[PDB]
């Protein structure tokens, strides 16, 4: 049932956006309602709608294909049928008086004989052939000759009609009048164009013929809005929309003896069950003919063997499916067989194919069942739900072509062996799909090549540690062996090996040149064949990509035999890390490519050079030999040097050399090259500026297990600090040079500037870590403004710690996105602490002023964090928290508190006077007033204590105080409150008489009228309600 509003959309898209005339809307509506009532099926109604678009559209698809060899693309069609840009187009003004027929004729003549796209080709193809032949051959290509006769239209009566003399005379006159042709050749040529226009019309109106059937399917595809093929430079109808009406004949086996013979065509043979009794049975003989022949053998019972007297012949594909095990051998009885496919679900397989036959053994829910296959041309094993089951290929007979195993396991019980022997190329692809809190350990793989085996690939799922939401995987050992691995003379064929994760892996091949690594590895041991001949080509290419290793890549051959002299490592698309590289015969080492290669530790004593050419860079964690030359490229290369004897160059990009000894040797130099390069001093003191042996460095970092003592900063533009052996000092530090601390050092870090003597000295300290960093003590004698950045490198919040010793700093400014608890002891010149710019949920800043200048103005600013800001008893502190749960502490003097947004706590730890007291500017609902530290005698109220003290129209502040303290606070301190002159006050009475005594009784001012009626005392803690 189509609604009439669906048929109009189907017509619109067929007409490429032209909406139907009023008349036709009525026609479609009829087709809709005839489907609501079941007087017409669905597909019937939609066909008729698309038949209405014949003249507009079908005229452009069919003619373009016949003349230019391809149907116009959808974008193209838009232009010919319905467009803004072509003023005159098929469904527009110019053509509105041309019938269906004369539309096809028009298009034909345009594309064929003019400057049209087909002129040159059609002119050469149909020159010097007669009218009769023109028509007969064209009728064959369009309408089929066989097809037409079967459809029952008589071909000969039709072709004669089109070529009769009357007909040709009509067109001659037609073409002569209409087209601008006057030459006698061009008229003859245009007449043929008009005829094969006429034939296209006659085809598309009857629905017989190949052109009509294909074009119909393309308009149906164009119906729903989008064209599936839509190639940009045209779609060849016949390719994209296949007919293939012939499908040969379909033959059924019985529980008897069958004698079945195919059509020499696309025929298919069914060998199912009858009452649960097999239909491939004794004496059955099957015969195929031509090459589209299929036998489908399906049985509840286990396949066992071919039954007595059975002969299958001339059949190309055999499909065997069993409810139980399969055991068959097809090296005889079956002849002509190109493809064998065997299918189990939950039982064993034991299959042997003849060479020349492509085997495919698919097994679901393999469990403890074993797959074993042999022989065949290309073999494919596809095993899922695996568990204990061995997979084993070519144990008895190798494949002619490629092996391609793949094995999936969901279990926690471990994936059972996989062994392959032989094949041109081998791939074994394991996966692990176990649950989120389990560990599956994967399958041990063995591949043993025959003398055709050029390549081997062994992929697994990446290892991981079993977590809360991390699926755990351990990797299987892999063992790859070439035929000629044990031979003294025979060549060896395995050239390339690809791994994608692995446990304890081995290769052994004298023909090996390339290893491709990937994912998570334990160890690779490379041996070459025991060839006695001294090898001449000794280049290991080692392409890495996302590789990480527990342990060692070793050249097992190098030790007692002839290893690789040159190793090339090409890092690609992802970072790689090789825990250890052991290559005892290696001479050159070239690290190349695309993404970082890190070698944590190499053992390659005979190395004469290392050469990075890689874009991102290379890092080597092992200290180079004192004799060993190193050359960097662009990108952050990074090494360790000792008392080097050679000229080390680092190339462009931001490089990093760590030195274990302060002066080099022999001679014996290291140039950082272009870019900002770090020099790391793992030593007891340095003076790199002095030594011309070092050049091109910009940053000095003191970090390492031997890093310590006095270091000449001169000539460096930045400073860094890491973990250290002991107290470290930077001397001769230029102006605008900042220190970044990257890890906890040992002992006091002293910075002494080049010239500290001025009174506007600025230093930039940075703290930069992923985790909480205990920066320790840094001393900044003679600096007036100290800027601290506390930087978190990851998304998860932390709080850094620092003792600053800056005895002439007036300003401390804190920026960043992590918290800073700052020890401030003895920093007494500080009058401005500004942590206001700081940023996280909890980048918590702690500060306590060490200022003792009587009557000072000190300004303390918090950040977004839950900050803890304490003033000085000496000082008139202005304290301001930012966002978040700030604690502001009162110590003495005239203080001004502003906890911004959030549940702030105003912690009152001093009594004050009657003049020097704390004013809280913005006390609001949620803020607390901690009076624990003024409970001189006992501990406050504890109730909700909340009726304001009220006095007269002209009572003085002095009077309101005295009134509030009237009671006896000698044994037990009491809270009261009042509102005077537009501000709110709180009192603690700790005294006898009705005098508020300045000394021991306490007042706290709160800007504005804030009603504490309903607000309650926690312990001694008043929460504003
Ligand atoms: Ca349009
Ligand atoms: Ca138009
Ligand atoms: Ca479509
Ligand atoms: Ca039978
Ligand atoms: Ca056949
Ligand atoms: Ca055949
Ligand atoms: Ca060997
Ligand atoms: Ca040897
Ligand atoms: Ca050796
Ligand atoms: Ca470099
Ligand atoms: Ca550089
Ligand atoms: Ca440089
Ligand atoms: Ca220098
Ligand atoms: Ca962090
Ligand atoms: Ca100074
Ligand atoms: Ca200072
Ligand atoms: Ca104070
Ligand atoms: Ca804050
Ligand atoms: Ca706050
Ligand atoms: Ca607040
Ligand atoms: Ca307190
Ligand atoms: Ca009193």
């Amino acid at each position: 049932a189509y609604t009439t509003a669906q048929l109009v959309t189907a017509y619109t898209n067929a007409n490429l956006g032209k909406a139907p005339d009023a008349a036709t809307t009525l026609t479609l509506d009829a087709y809709a309602t005839q489907t609501q009532t079941g007087g017409l099926s669905d597909a019937a109604a939609l066909t008729n709608t698309l038949k209405l678009v014949n003249s507009t559209t079908a005229v452009a698809i069919q003619t373009y294909q016949f003349f230019t060899g391809v149907a116009p693309s959808a974008a193209g069609l838009d232009f010919l049928v319905d467009s803004t840009t072509n003023t005159n187009d098929l469904n527009d003004a110019y053509y509105s008086k041309f019938a269906q027929e004369n539309r096809f004729i028009n298009f034909s003549i345009n594309l064929a004989t003019g400057a049209g796209a087909g002129a040159t080709a059609f002119a050469a193809a149909y020159t010097g052939v007669s009218y009769a032949q023109t028509v007969a051959t064209a009728y064959d290509k369009i309408i089929g000759n066989a097809v037409a006769t079967a459809a029952g239209v008589d071909v000969a009566a039709a072709v004669a009609f089109l070529s009769r003399q009357a007909n040709i005379d009509y067109l001659t006159a037609f073409v002569r009048a209409n087209t601008p042709f006057t030459a006698a050749a061009d008229i003859d040529l245009a007449v043929k164009a008009a005829l094969i226009g006429t034939i296209l019309n006659a085809a598309t109106v009857s629905g017989i013929g190949g052109y009509a059937t294909a074009t119909a399917a393309m308009i149906n595809d164009l119906s729903d809005g989008a064209l599936s093929t839509d190639n940009a430079a045209g779609v060849n109808l016949f390719t994209a929309y296949p007919s293939s009406g012939v499908s040969g004949s379909t033959l059924s086996l019985t529980t008897g003896t069958d004698t079945l013979t195919g059509t020499a065509n696309n025929d298919t043979f069914v060998a199912g069950e009858v009452a649960g009794a097999a239909t491939l049975t004794v004496g059955d003989t099957l015969s195929g003919g031509a090459g589209t022949d299929v036998l489908n053998w399906v049985q509840a019972a286990a396949v066992t063997a071919l039954p007595t007297g059975v002969t299958i012949s001339g059949i190309e594909t055999m499909n065997v499916t069993s409810g139980a095990a399969i055991t068959l051998n097809t090296s005889s009885g079956v002849t002509g067989l190109t493809a064998l496919n065997t299918n189990t679900s939950g039982a064993a397989q034991t299959v042997t194919a003849g060479a020349g036959q492509n085997l495919t053994a698919t097994t679901a829910a393999q469990a403890a069942n074993n797959v074993a296959v042999d022989g065949g041309a290309n073999v494919t094993v596809a095993s899922t739900g695996v568990t204990s089951g061995t997979t084993t290929v070519g144990a008895n007979s190798a494949a002619s072509g490629t092996v391609s195993v793949s094995v999936a396991n969901s279990s926690t019980t471990t994936t059972g062996a996989i062994a392959v022997t032989g094949g041109t190329a081998v791939t074994v692809a394991q996966t692990a799909g176990n649950a989120v809190n389990t560990t599956l350990t994967q399958a041990d793989v063995t591949v043993t090549g025959n003398s055709s085996t050029t390549a081997v690939t062994v992929t697994q799922t990446a290892a991981a540690t079993a977590g809360a939401t991390v699926a755990g995987r351990v990797n299987g050992a892999v063992t790859i062996t070439d035929s000629a691995a044990a031979s003294a003379t025979t060549a060896g064929k395995i050239a390339t090996v690809t791994l994608g994760s692995f446990g304890a892996a081995t290769i052994d091949s004298s023909a090996l040149t390339t290893v491709n690594l990937s994912g998570t590895g334990t160890s690779l041991g490379i041996g070459r064949g025991a060839l006695t001949a001294t090898p001449t080509a000794n280049t290991l290419t080692l392409n890495v990509n996302g590789l990480t290793t527990t342990g060692a890549i070793t050249d097992s051959e190098a030790a007692a035999d002839d290893g690789f002299t040159t190793i090339n490592i090409a890092g690609s698309t992802a970072s790689s890390t090789i825990a250890s590289l052991v290559a005892a015969d290696a001479t050159t080492l070239n690290i190349s490519g695309d993404a970082r290669v890190t070698i944590t530790s190499h053992t390659a004593a005979a190395l004469t050079g290392i050469t990075v050419t890689n874009s991102v860079g290379a890092t080597l964690g092992a200290e180079l030999a004192t004799g060993l030359v190193f050359t960097g490229g662009a990108g952050a290369d990074s090494i360790l040097l000792g008392a080097t004897t050679k000229a080390i160059v680092m190339g462009a990009g931001d490089d990093t050399v760590t030195v274990s000894s302060a002066t080099l040797g022999a001679g014996g130099s290291v140039n950082g090259g272009d870019g900002t390069d770090v020099l790391v001093a793992n030593v007891n003191g340095s003076s790199f500026s002095a030594d011309p042996a070092f050049g091109g460095f910009e940053t000095l970092r003191v970090a390492g297990a031997a890093a310590q003592g006095s270091h000449n900063a001169n000539g460096f533009t930045a400073l860094q600090l890491g973990a250290t052996a002991g107290a470290t000092t930077f001397t001769n530090v230029a102006v605008n040079v900042g220190l970044t601390v990257l890890a906890a050092p040992t002992g006091t870090t002293t910075v002494t500037l080049a010239n500290a003597t001025g009174t506007s000295d600025v230093f930039n300290l940075t703290l930069s870590s992923s985790a909480a960093l205990a920066a320790g003590t840094v001393a900044l004698a003679g600096v007036e403004t100290v800027n601290i950045a506390a930087t978190d490198t990851n998304t998860t919040a932390h709080v850094d710690t620092l003792t600053l010793q800056a005895t002439s700093a007036k300003s401390i400014v804190v920026t960043g996105n992590a918290g800073l608890n700052l020890t401030n002891t003895g920093n007494t010149a500080v009058t401005s602490f500004d942590a206001s710019a700081v940023t996280g949920t909890g980048s918590a800043v702690t500060f306590v002023s060490a200022n003792t200048t009587v009557g000072e103005v000190v300004t303390i600013r918090g950040g977004a964090g839950a900050d803890s800001l304490t003033g000085s008893a000496t000082a008139n502190d202005t304290i301001i928290g930012g966002a978040g749960a700030d604690t502001l502490v009162y110590t003495g003097g005239t203080d001004t508190f502003t906890g911004g947004t959030g549940a702030d706590i105003f912690d009152i730890n001093a009594i004050g006077t009657s003049t020097a007291f704390v004013t809280i500017t913005d006390a609001a609902v949620g803020d607390k007033l901690d009076l624990v530290g003024i409970s001189t005698n006992g501990a406050i109220a504890d109730g909700a204590f909340g009726a304001a003290v009220t006095l007269g129209a002209a009572a003085t502040l002095a009077q309101y105080l005295d009134a509030a303290a009237a009671g006896d606070g000698s044994g037990t301190s009491v809270a009261k409150w009042f509102q005077f002159g537009g501000d709110t006050y709180v009192v603690v009475d700790s005294s006898a008489g009705a005098t508020f005594v300045s000394g021991a009784d306490a007042v706290i001012k709160l800007t504005g009228l804030v009603t504490l009626t309903t607000s309650a005392f926690a312990t001694e803690v008043l929460t504003l309600a």
